[PDB]
DNA sequence: TTGAGCGTT
DNA sequence: TTGAGCGTT
């Protein structure tokens, strides 16, 4: 389970931007955003002890209070 | 401004434990823990940059959701 | 605040 | 859910 949910995102969030800020904790593989805009995006580690060192965590990006939680 | 505050720490929680579990964003310096126990602590680390970027979020350790602040 | 597309045990 | 101690512009 090396997949994440960032809930509460906002629309003008990349991609680009979320693995930038993401690869702080470890390698990033993949980032999903929904479109249309659904406020949440999917964040891939090649580490699964990184993803799960995440979850339940609210983290900071770009001034926004994003919730991290298990991909299912 | 490289010092931050960590509310809703828990008693178990060592100067050891918070240090190796902050270290991971970046050299932390110091840490201090009240005695007796007042539920949160400082965590001191070498880059500003690091301290900032946490400010705000509620991080996971042991299980807890502790929230992270400016030390003033 | 839980995604695709390919293409079927 | 904002700390010490040393020792004084």
């Amino acid at each position: 389970g090396s997949k994440v949910f960032v809930g509460r995102c906002t629309e003008d969030m990349t991609a680009e931007e979320l693995q930038q800020f993401f690869c702080q904790y470890g390698e990033v593989v993949d980032v999903f955003i929904p479109k249309p805009f659904r406020a949440f995006a999917f964040v891939t580690f090649a580490d699964d002890k990184v993803a799960q060192s995440l979850c339940g965590e609210d983290l900071i990006i770009k001034g926004i209070s994003v919730h991290i939680s298990n991909a299912e």
